């Protein structure tokens, strides 16, 4: 129902962004990105996503979102075969983010502080003079830097609209220094990566 | 009266738990077991508590919690036979949780960043290969973690419907910081608890 | 007039504190003092002082401040002597605080964090064995445990409703790494105040 | 619109100001200075800034601020001349800020953690003995304690009103660390700032 606070939340604060917009004086396209983007986001409804979570127990917590994260688990050898303690460690970490075609999700050369778990969309991975790697949903990227501490060794574009979940480099680490073996995962195929567009270390 | 602000507040933001529910679709016992929750944690009304506790003196702050956690303190030779400073201290760095019968407090083998005191309820002590150890009203549990900075020593899981207060680990330092007679009381008893499951320092 | 939304406001916000004192059945002492605190608090009214303030310049920030600081400023000779710009920077971290007759405002023995000036109000200054020293309108006390960082060396104890205004360690230092010739004036008063009550360093 | 949620709350939250500054007791030249302040920072209408872009992916929140900042970042040789994901950098941390016409923007001898760039307005730059330099539109000040983590090495006082984007230096130096060879062009000019009103190092 729209009579729903969640709903006439998002009207409420959709209306908000309009104004900013007009006081702003944002170009056509400018404005119906976002106004694109806040459907594709939020569709329709806005949540106080983590103050709800918030005033609930961390069972609760945990198995709410590990229902949610359903698919994205199920998809994603690295979670799926994992232990659920760590999964769920992760899992509870995460924070949602939509992106939108066209847009650099990660710059190569810049400083990394979050990595990227893919639920739903295409995005190309692109190193100045190697062909190009699509990854979709299941895969995850940005991991790379996390575990160097130097800069992005590739572009990252959406191509479509995406779903993504992003972990910030603290959590990152929180997770392994508590899951240990669960850092060569992320070497191991981190390797791999760097082999492929020819670089090391 | 339910034109009270925090009975209101209580039916709006229960409101808006039911729409998250439904947006994400949540299975029936898992919405039974929220519903349930939010009845036993709540009761009907909400509090900014720690904005209204905020706005108060400390001393009125402090009467006003000790009054409240009188049962416990009296119920807890540890509180009881203490130093009314250090239980003031103590009770003003709480912060009260509510859990359900079979959630897992704690799990033996991860990182423990919070004890907890048994207001009410009945929980179960857990440790692969010994009997199970119970606790109830008036003990506390979690703290050799805290003491020792190791892992978890058993997983601790809900018997009952359990209100508990929880003591972070910053916070208990600080608190043992400031009173060090009272870490040996924390060390003899968790000594005395690991003897029994069979294990040590 | 009631209609202001900070008179409004206040009524909104007492009606909140008297149905947590209705739920937690409070005592009706305590609920009286609470109410007496409330109005020599507020006095009516409630602002959202520091979002007010803070969505102002620094400058008008602080002419504002030390407007109302004026007649703390003129009765405290450290104050009233010293460069403004110092006296701006105290007063800017200051935080406005209520006691009520009978409060220890301060225990002996404990750690403290923060100092305290005396707008209005009289104090009482309690050692285990010297008679007792009062303090009113122009005096500041507390400062003794942020100078040495060991422990209170004395009650503080509120004769009267106290008009004070707190200033943290972090921002005690902060300040007097800027201004260090203030410092002294710190340290000369506070030595002066342990030899009275017969102690040192 | 004066429907518009963001000027209605303009209006609201105006109404609070005013009377904050009747229960203060406020000089008349307080409040026509606070009101004058209220119109050229706001221009009757607020907005909850960062959590309209707190909602926005990060790519948006870039192209919405370089929209915004294009005076600006073409008006400032350093900002025109350099690698835009730099200027994007330093952009998305700056706070917009106002000021009136006498108020002191810096002190000469305090301890500095912010600086500052001209959109808009014209300021003054005072040295005890030396002549009086004036900056306007698309010049910055405020940067040489930040580079050398001393003293203000003058007062600046505002001409005019003065529309500002100030930067904090955690903010300065976090985009230094990964922009390094930018560090170099604030100390070439803060070199040349020096040595005009006949100072080093
Ligand atoms: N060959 C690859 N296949 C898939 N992804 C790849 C590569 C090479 C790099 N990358 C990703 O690019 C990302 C850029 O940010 P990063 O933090 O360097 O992590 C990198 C990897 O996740
Ligand atoms: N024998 C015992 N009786 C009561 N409680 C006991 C034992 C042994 C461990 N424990 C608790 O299990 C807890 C698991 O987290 P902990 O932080 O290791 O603290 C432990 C104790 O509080
Ligand atoms: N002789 C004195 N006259 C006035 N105030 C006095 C003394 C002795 C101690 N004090 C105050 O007690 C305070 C207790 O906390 P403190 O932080 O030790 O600072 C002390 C002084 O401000
Ligand atoms: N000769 C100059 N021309 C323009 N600006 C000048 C000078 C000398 C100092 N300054 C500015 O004064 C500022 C005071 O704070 P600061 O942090 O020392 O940075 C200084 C410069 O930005």
């Amino acid at each position: 129902s729209p009579m729903d606070s969640s709903r006439r939340q998002y009207q409420e604060k959709y209306k908000q962004v309009e104004q900013y917009m007009s006081f702003h004086k944002l170009p056509p396209d400018t404005r119906q990105r976002i106004h694109d983007y806040y459907e594709h986001r939020y569709q329709g409804k806005m949540f106080d996503e983590e103050s709800i979570l918030g005033e609930l127990s961390e069972p609760l917590r945990e198995e709410i979102i590990n229902f949610n994260c359903r698919k994205l688990v199920a998809s994603m050898p690295l979670f799926a075969n994992a232990d659920p303690n760590f999964v769920t460690s992760m899992l509870t970490k995460l924070r949602f983010e939509v992106f939108q075609p066209g847009d650099y999700i990660i710059r190569e050369g810049t400083i990394g502080k979050k990595m990227y778990f893919i639920q739903h969309g295409v995005v190309s991975v692109l190193t100045k003079g190697n062909k190009e790697t699509k990854l979709a949903d299941g895969s995850y990227f940005g991991e790379i830097c996390l575990l160097t501490r130097g800069r992005r060794t590739a572009s990252v574009r959406a191509d479509t609209y995406c779903r993504l979940y992003s972990l910030s480099v603290d959590n990152f680490n929180e997770v392994l220094e508590e899951y240990p073996m669960m850092r060569r995962a992320f070497e191991t195929v981190a390797l791999d990566r760097l082999d492929r567009i020819g670089k090391k270390n």
